[PDB]
C-alpha cells in the first residue's frame, strides 16, 4: 500500500554525501536509516549517543505512525541497539528524526559516517475512545 | 480513526490523585501510562520492576491488539525502559496493565506516584491461517 | 482478520517433536514461537545465541509484515529477550525465522529444545511515497 509522505532536508549532506532512504525491494517493510554524523563516533560497551538523520517527516494523517527498529544483523551480531528499544513517531511530529543508538554489547563499536544504523516502517495506528465501565 | 475501548478502574486513585490517559494532540498515536504506586521505587542499575497501572482494558476485537513501548526521553536519556522491551496486550485480556520497568543505564533512578513512564498504541492484527507447502 | 500465509517446515522434528504455532485463543495477536534445538543452550548473563524455529514463511503480500517480540514473563521474569530487540520479517523475506536470544539479567538460564521463547505478530505495513518539500 502507498501514502505519499512529505520530507523536508535538513542537511546538504543528505541526497549527495549519501541517498535519500529507499525501500530495497518492492516487499520490503522498513527504510534502512543513515548516521548523518561529521565524525565516526565511537560507542564503548554501555554507552548510548544520539544520532542525527538529517531528515524531518511530516507523517500528517493520523490513522499512520512510523516506529524506529534496529537493524537486526548489528543488534543480534554487533550489539547496537537503540536506547529506547522502539521509537514512535507521530503524525504531527514535524522534527528531526533522532536516533538513539545504544551499545548493548560488550566491545566498542564506532559509527561511521553514513552507515545505516536503523529501520523504520509505517504503521496504522488506531485511536482509542474510552469507555467506562464499572465490570467487563 | 476511533474505536470505543471498554476500561474498568481499579485502583481509587486513578482520575483522583492523577488522570486517566489521554491523547495529548490530536495526532498522537500513543497514551502515557502513569505508575500506580503508593510509594517512590528507586531502581538500581540492573533492577526491573512491576508496576501497576490501576487500570485495566477489554480490547474485544480480535482484529486490534494494543503495545507498550518506552518513552524515548527517558529511555534514551535515563535508561529507563521495559524489562520485556514492548508488551503486546490481546483483545481478550482484561487483567491489570501491568509495566515491566528495567533501568538499563548506569545510574539510580527512583520512579514517582503517578509518574509517566510508557506508552501504548493500539494496532490492527491479522491472525495467520498456514498453508503448508513443501516448497515456495 | 485471517489472511493465508504460506509455511515449509524445515526440519523434521516440527509437527512431530514439539507442534507447529498456534493461536491459543480466538483473540490472541501473536503466535509462539519454539526452540528447534538439537541439544539445550545455557546462556549466562550477557549471552547472545541465535536460536532455529525449523519454520520458513513467505508472507508474500507487501501490505503485510511479522514482528518478532519477547514474551513477557520470559523477558520480565527471567531476563530473557531479543538480541535485536523487535524483529521484522518482510513479505519476501523466504528463508529460516532465527530468533536472536539475549540474557539482559543476572542469572545463567538454559534453553529447553522446543521451549517458547519469543512470539511473533502479523501487522499492515504502509510503503512510504516521499514528497519533497523544503517546508512544511
Ligand atoms: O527514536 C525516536 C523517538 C521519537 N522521536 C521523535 C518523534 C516523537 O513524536 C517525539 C517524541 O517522542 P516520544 O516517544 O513521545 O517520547 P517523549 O514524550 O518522552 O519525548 O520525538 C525521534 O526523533 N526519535
Ligand atoms: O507489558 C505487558 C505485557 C503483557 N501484559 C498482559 C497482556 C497479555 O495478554 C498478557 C500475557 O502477555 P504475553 O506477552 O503473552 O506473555 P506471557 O505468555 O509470557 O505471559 O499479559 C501486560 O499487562 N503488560
Ligand atoms: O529476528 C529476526 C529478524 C529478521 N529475520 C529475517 C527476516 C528479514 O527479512 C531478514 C533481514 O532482517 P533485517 O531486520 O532487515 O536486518 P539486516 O538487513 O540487518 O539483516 O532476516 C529473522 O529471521 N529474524
Amino acid at each position: 500500500m502507498m501514502k505519499k509522505i512529505d520530507v523536508k532536508i535538513l542537511d546538504p549532506r543528505v541526497g549527495k554525501e549519501f541517498p535519500l532512504p529507499t525501500y530495497a525491494t518492492s516487499g520490503s517493510a522498513g527504510l534502512d536509516l543513515r548516521a548523518c554524523l561529521n565524525d565516526a563516533v565511537e560507542l564503548a560497551p554501555g554507552d548510548t549517543t544520539l544520532v542525527p538523520t538529517g531528515l524531518a517527516i511530516h507523517i500528517a494523517d493520523p490513522s499512520l505512525a512510523a516506529m524506529m527498529l534496529p537493524r537486526s544483523g548489528l543488534g543480534h551480531k554487533h550489539g547496537i541497539v537503540l536506547g529506547n528499544l522502539v521509537g514512535l513517531i507521530d503524525s504531527d511530529y514535524q522534527g528531526q528524526l533522532m536516533i538513539s543508538v545504544w551499545n548493548r554489547g560488550q566491545d566498542s563499536f564506532t559509527i561511521q559516517p553514513g552507515e545505516r544504523i536503523a529501520q523504520m516502517i509505517f504503521v496504522p495506528v488506531v485511536q482509542a475512545e474510552f469507555n467506562l465501565v464499572e465490570d467487563f
